[PDB]
């Protein structure tokens, strides 16, 4: 159960809460929150540490597969048992449940945290309050596949991507959005031209406008 996590307290009563991961790409995005337009009034921000998001995931994934990847038999080296990690984001969850409706806490990711958010907010055995895929695809889908929840079909997801990522190419994000949809969970598709493996001004404003409008404040 040990964990460390950066926690921001809002102005106002904490009536929202925002869950943002992170894994090279385990960019501080502390900082994020002076960038938005949204009322913080009443949002409680969650920053877990690193740790939270194992080391071997992104391994077997960017040390076997081609520079030029474009889908996914190399499924035999990523570490499925992701799990663990997930139960530490429900954990959480359900710390922030007992405190905030759990309809009314974000899971966001980003590059390798991205993962962890997805999949714990459609095998989440509760009703959660959306979901911002960031330059983040989508591994493991068949052992992940079947455990996916009905509850939060149809929940706010937002997907965003980079053209230039030669990190963690676009059609992966295309491949997670389509996977997806086709799943039962209809999302945002907003792909950036230029921008590469990172997050940008006007993705900054869409993530703002998307916590603007599913905390309906």
């Amino acid at each position: 159960n040990a964990m460390n996590y950066e926690l921001m307290e809002p102005a106002k009563q904490a009536r929202f809460c925002v869950i943002w991961l992170h894994g090279a790409d385990g960019h501080d995005f502390v900082d994020i929150v002076n960038y938005f337009d949204v009322s913080l009034d009443e949002i409680r921000f969650i920053f877990p540490h690193a740790d939270i998001i194992p080391v071997t995931i992104n391994m077997g994934m960017q040390m076997r597969a081609w520079y030029d990847i474009k889908s996914l038999s190399l499924n035999r080296v990523v570490d499925v048992e992701i799990n663990s990690s997930i139960a530490k984001v429900n954990k959480l969850i359900d710390s922030q449940v007992n405190q905030i409706a759990s309809e009314n806490i974000i899971l966001a990711g980003f590059s390798q945290g991205g993962i962890i958010a997805t999949y714990t907010a459609i095998t989440s055995q509760r009703k959660l309050g959306g979901i911002m895929a960031l330059s983040t695809y989508l591994p493991a889908w068949d052992n992940f596949k079947g455990k996916i929840t009905s509850i939060n079909k149809g929940l706010p997801i937002l997907v965003c991507h980079g053209t230039d990522d030669q990190v963690l190419p676009e059609v992966l994000g295309h491949d997670l959005s389509d996977k997806l949809k086709v799943s039962g969970f209809a999302n945002e598709y907003k792909h950036y031209v230029g921008m590469q493996h990172s997050v940008c001004m006007e993705e900054i404003k869409d993530i703002s406008n998307f916590i603007a409008k599913t905390f309906k404040i």
